[PDB]
């Protein structure tokens, strides 16, 4: 399960890495604001402090959202159940 | 399962196609910005770079969201489990 | 199951009705913009064309979101599986 | 199950408490607007009436979202099924 977590963890990193590269290049964001925007996008928070202004950016966001949501929320799912929960359970039993 | 994917795939396309037509016509968006807005709406990202200004638009968005979310997120679910996951698994075994 | 759908359907209506009343009264929205804002809130779309400006409004939105999301998304779930899906299946068999 | 509810209830409170403290301190929000922003963030509503302007804030929001969503939506899940639903069922049987 650490290896089930690891695979999704890597895949999410590669997914955010890619959004960072596209949005910094085509939409002109700083690398930090691209990563931020990528995370705010794929988690469906969506503040809209940053949004794509080019048509190439709008098109890529359509595909990025559809490809990216399933992954991101699977990692989060993994993270909650296989990492956060046991840690919580361990804090209720002094060793 | 390719046919379970195909049905939802088509249904999502028809759903976005329809939002594109309504928002381009009634709210005055370019066809590209209507599709974009439709996708950002039904995935619950919701940047708000575009939002409906007419009452007819606000009313349609209420119904579009309620009818559209279940579909869109079922496709995404299908896509992650029946397309992305196996592809991932295949990349871990050289042929 | 029509009665399982009916209960949630009513409960969602009562939930939106209430947001409409609070936001029209305390935040000063038109009744149509209050309902719209209520729907955009509880589905987690969240355009932000409208947002609460008073502290009483911000506090109520915290509680409304927490109480309202579970309901709204249960109705949508019901709607997709018990209404949309069978209708789809029926359209693939001429009578 | 009251104790399953209680644990998540506490954990959500501690999670919002922490966002309130970070956003009030680093981003300069009033304590009420920090809590509000924290709730609007972790539920993925995301109006964007408030968004982080510092790089330290953007970085923390990335981690807060990933750590916080699984918890918040588990509480909501608990709340809907173990509190709201039975209460609803009880209202359909006069004592
Ligand atoms: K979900
Ligand atoms: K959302
Ligand atoms: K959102
Ligand atoms: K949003
Ligand atoms: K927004
Ligand atoms: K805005």
């Amino acid at each position: 399960k650490d290896k089930e977590f690891q695979v999704l963890f890597v895949l999410t990193i590669l997914t955010l890495i890619s959004g960072t590269i596209f949005y910094s290049t085509v939409e002109g964001l700083r690398p930090i604001d691209a990563l931020y925007f990528s995370v705010v996008t794929l988690t469906t928070v969506g503040y809209g402090d940053f949004s794509p202004q080019t048509d190439f950016g709008k098109i890529f966001t359509i595909l990025y959202i559809f490809i990216g949501i399933g992954l991101v929320f699977g990692f989060i799912h993994k993270l909650a159940v296989n990492v956060q929960l046991p840690s919580i359970l361990s804090n209720l039993v002094p060793r």
